[PDB]
């Protein structure tokens, strides 16, 4: 979850 919430705004 940490690595995905973020990863799909650092991935945008």
């Amino acid at each position: 979850i940490l690595g995905t919430i973020l990863g799909l705004l650092k991935g945008l």
